[PDB]
């Protein structure tokens, strides 16, 4: 299943030893140079938005195995806190059910704060 609560864990304690399996509810790019590929993902319990894509992990995308709805667990994290907000980059990551095997968000997290 999802990591419920693994999204507060990170949030609150900076918690990047655990490896978390979430589902991406969304993943869009930002262009402008490669792109940067900014997630908005679920452990099941809450949603947040402030996830962004290693540019390593960018062919997953390209070739379209990460995508929306598709459940990842991830292996390397790093959050850092921007100068006005924290981020979570995903560094590495497998995507463990394809987005046509699981077909639909699982749950009905709750936005995150």
């Amino acid at each position: 299943q999802l990591s419920e609560g693994a999204i507060a864990a990170i949030m609150q304690k900076g918690d990047t030893n655990i490896k978390p399996i979430l589902q991406v509810i969304n993943i869009r790019p930002i262009t402008t140079s490669p792109p940067r590929y900014r997630l908005l993902m679920s452990d099941g319990l809450n949603t947040l938005s402030s996830f962004m894509l290693a540019t390593q992990l960018n062919p997953l995308v390209e070739e379209e195995q990460l995508s929306s709805n598709c459940v990842c667990q991830i292996h390397r994290f790093i959050v850092n806190t921007l100068k006005d907000r924290r981020v979570v980059i995903l560094m590495e990551l497998e995507v463990l059910k394809s987005a046509e095997a699981v077909g639909v968000k699982i749950g009905n997290p709750v936005p995150y704060n």
